[PDB]
């Protein structure tokens, strides 16, 4: 199964449907249909009923539809490697930004056992926190058991990041992922947003609000940050289709993010 389609079908893309189209046409040896018979991205597919199947496909169109409907009762198993690397790399994104965005002097980390910073270059303090630090890390790692109840009134300068913490009620001042509503009071759901601050290179034009980049300032996104962008955007389906979850501190906004970039 290729990746994409190890992703729950609404996020499948028009090309990871015609992939599933090949896949299905091997694993079942179904008669070869045009790549084309379903120009739809997944959720298209989704909304199509199996007579809509069945006259798009006469051959095998039937089986098709039945196939969705398995893969929907019984979603495959994600590769836990990659969904690691997926939420790293999400989790650098979005704190990145929340510190070149409202300029935090300190990042309070709690629950990171291992005392690394997934943000190691930006100007900041950074102090962690774990209920059960990692031996050869607790030197530098406070053993603190977060409740809200115990630490509202803490841990109130800076910003803290909760990744993977659930504790049972964030403060107002967090960076939240958790896998799957009254600990997020405090909060906002975080929407998706790609920025990068990296040269532009130009050696499918990407048409996108939410691609935070100075090429796309004036609409016009280059290839470099084109192409970083889908990757993004990929690793970000991963994450949220294996069931996680991304909120924010309620001032967070992304125009602090588009300031960033300056016209000498
Ligand atoms: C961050 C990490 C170390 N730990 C991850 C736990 C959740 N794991 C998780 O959600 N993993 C996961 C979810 C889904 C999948 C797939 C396969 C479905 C994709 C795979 C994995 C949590 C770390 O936080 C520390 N901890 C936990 C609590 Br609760 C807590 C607290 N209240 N105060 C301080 N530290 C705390 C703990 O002591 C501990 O250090
Ligand atoms: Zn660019």
């Amino acid at each position: 199964l290729p990746a994409h389609l190890r992703l729950q079908p609404i996020y499948w893309s028009r090309d990871d449907v015609a992939q599933w189209l090949k896949w299905a046409e091997n694993e079942f040896s179904l008669r070869p249909i045009d790549s084309n018979t379903f120009e739809m991205n997944g959720k298209a597919l989704l909304l199509l009923t199996k007579e809509d199947f069945r006259y798009r496909s006469p051959h095998s169109g039937d089986e098709l539809y039945e196939l969705l409907q398995h893969i929907l009762a019984q979603p495959a198993a994600g590769d836990e490697l990659k969904i690691n690397a997926a939420c790293r790399k999400v989790q650098h994104m979005v704190v990145k930004a929340a510190l070149l965005a409202d300029k935090f002097p300190v990042l309070h980390d709690i629950g990171n056992p291992k005392a690394i910073k997934c943000v190691p270059q930006a100007d900041v303090e950074w102090k962690f926190y774990d209920a059960q630090p990692c031996s050869d890390k607790a030197y530098k790692i406070e053993e603190l058991f977060y409740s809200y109840a115990t630490h509202s009134d803490k841990f109130t300068d800076g910003v803290c990041l909760f990744w993977n913490c659930n504790v049972d009620r964030y403060p107002a001042n967090s960076i939240v992922c958790r896998f799957d509503k009254s600990a997020f009071v405090n909060l906002k759901q975080l929407p998706f947003f790609y920025y990068s601050d990296s040269p532009c290179e130009s050696h499918v034009p990407l048409k996108s609000a939410t691609c935070i980049t100075r090429c796309n300032l004036g609409g016009a996104v280059c290839r470099h940050h084109a192409n970083e962008y889908r990757l993004y955007l990929d690793a970000y389906n991963m994450m949220i289709s294996a069931g996680f979850s991304l909120w924010v501190y309620k001032q967070f906004d992304t125009y602090n993010l588009w300031n960033t970039f300056t016209r000498l």
